[PDB]
């Protein structure tokens, strides 16, 4: 189905990609300019069409990576409720990416 | 993009008062209640069923018949500060726990 609504429980949506090495493999043909090792470690595998990656745990998708963007920071911006993210980076990171993004908000606006 | 605001100050302070909002829905002709949407912070964008919350800047589209507008506001923009002020935290969480029940079917 790959429903739009992400997965903020602990059961990894696509469990067949819970392995790291299974993921960096999907970046075999990766031409885009974000670091693929930093990518997979952040929980992403490549969908093989364009630059679309999905997360293996929350099923969250990302596109149009601007060059040298951080997979980790990006993961937490759009899906602040991913359990594997919470596992890896811990709440403050998640609250920080958001806190700074709530800042260049009102900074002028 | 872009990033909806978890922040406390609204994004379109002009669509703050209810009366300004329902005015967008003067033409509105969809199977979703117009007077419910406006109550929920939303204003019509003119094109399609596309509506937007005045406070967070969330946009919702492809509406289905009888879909509760309050529910969706919570579903897609939980960090919305106006939503919170109108429904309390618990309500928002109920929607998320109910859709996490879906996650195992
Ligand atoms: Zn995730
Ligand atoms: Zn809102």
């Amino acid at each position: 189905s790959d429903r739009n609504f992400p997965n903020s429980t602990n059961l990894p949506r696509n469990p067949s990609m819970a392995d790291y090495e299974a993921r960096i493999f999907t970046f075999g043909t990766w031409i885009y300019s974000v670091n693929k090792e930093q990518l997979a470690r952040a929980g992403f595998y490549a969908l093989g069409e364009g630059d679309k990656v999905k997360c293996f745990h929350c099923g969250g998708g990302l596109t149009d990576w601007k060059p040298s963007e951080d997979p980790w920071e990006q993961h937490a911006k759009w899906y602040p409720g991913c359990k594997y993210l919470l596992e890896q980076k811990g709440q403050e990171y998640i609250n920080n990416i958001h806190l700074t993004h709530s800042l260049e908000e009102c900074l002028v606006r």
